[PDB]
């Protein structure tokens, strides 16, 4: 695809990640949850779905738009985890939105159920989406 | 780690001194910014944040990346000729970096820029911390070797 | 020395480490020879010279440079595959010693590797040894302006 929405995709992405390290620098420093790897068994019971794309035009980047509107589905149901992570949450899912628009434009839930699986539920979908968005990386820079 | 990873590393490495060096000597051709001292007390005005320099260690170069990624981006083209000269300093930026989160993954593991003054200038300060990072970067790579 | 000039040799340094970086990873990563000091007996063995380092040391580079110009000539591309890799070093050396020559001039100032084997592992050791040499020069000219 063009060099310029390679790197239209880079800001955005890095943007995106920029999100994801304060939200996940605040569920560490405020409930002490600082290791995803920790956290791992877990994502099992709160049923925590993964978005495939390693392994994968259009259809790739149809996977990365269904994984983007995955994950602000997901962001959604953790009804911002606390107050205080409230504003940080809303930050990273008008990012992820954004990122999902451009993707479009170029082709042209759990239940979280405690204080508990809001917080747990929030380092693991934090960290999914990091790794989401370094695959998505390294497959845009394989189809520019 | 796999002596062929550290061979790739200590080649984009350079790869990155390069367009560092290409985009410093641009700023001092076209418009005479050409001494990053003369700028030092004025990096503290425009706050950017210096980055220091297994797992732990490749997190931080990693890290620096991923900061040096940012105050790029935020330099917004500098201008119309430096533009192409950024953009292939931070495509390399971030195919350097993910490499390491590539590796860390097998093995397991801002300022903003108001005035065009403000971009140059901020251009010549974050070419140069990257030349140094990516020096001792260079020495700690040849270390974890 | 006139601080453009200077930053010019920067880049031509980088540019250059980065083709010797690049040729390393090849021979590492084509015939897993992926260390200097595990070859070193063979060096000795060729008895291979190495390049010591105003006027008198910005000659001793220019002299530097055309000794790894030779160096580089006698492998005679180590392989069909590594050809344009040596090349590229070979002509990018070139560059770097006329610019050095010209900046004087403004101012007024071969070992056979008989063998496959050895053209394989003397890449190894000249990319190693040109990659020592010209971080001094950019030390040496760092400190010269």
């Amino acid at each position: 695809l063009p060099q310029s929405f390679l790197l239209k995709c880079l800001e955005q992405v890095r943007k995106i990640q920029g999100d994801g390290a304060a939200l996940q620098e605040k569920l560490c420093a405020t409930y002490k949850l600082c290791h995803p790897e920790e956290l791992v068994l877990l994502g099992h019971s709160l049923g925590i779905p993964w978005a495939p794309l390693s392994s994968c035009l259009a259809g790739c980047l149809s996977q990365l738009h269904s994984g983007l509107f995955l994950y602000q589905g997901l962001l959604q149901a953790l009804e911002g985890i606390s107050p205080e992570l409230g504003p940080t949450l809303d930050t990273l899912q008008l990012d992820v939105a954004d990122f999902a628009t451009t993707i479009w434009q170029q082709m042209e839930m759990p239940a979280f159920a405690s204080a508990f699986q809001r917080r747990a539920g929030g380092v693991l979908v934090a960290s999914h989406l990091q790794s989401f968005l370094e695959v998505s990386y390294r497959v845009l820079r394989h189809l520019a």
